């Protein structure tokens, strides 16, 4: 199925291997400040993306 | 009357002079970048406000 969160399924060992995040890394320095930035994203299909 | 724009009344020369501006001039610095600044608001009834 596909619904309000993403992918939920079941496997033949009673497991759901799906998860997929996103990495919002705000850069801050001593003099520069809070640089609002998404550095990467992470999926269960490719590992790290970014 | 009172409404959206506020004060409505007319003079002998038939004038409704009411307004509430805001003049917002940010003193710039090249080391900070983006900013959300709100300075003082201007009224018709005090003339200059700050």
């Amino acid at each position: 199925i596909t619904g309000l969160t993403g992918v939920m399924e079941f496997r033949e060992d009673s497991s759901n291997p799906y998860v997929q995040f996103e990495i919002l890394g705000t850069t801050y320095s001593e003099t520069f400040g809070k640089d609002m930035r998404k550095l990467a994203t992470w999926d269960s299909e490719k590992g790290l993306n970014g």
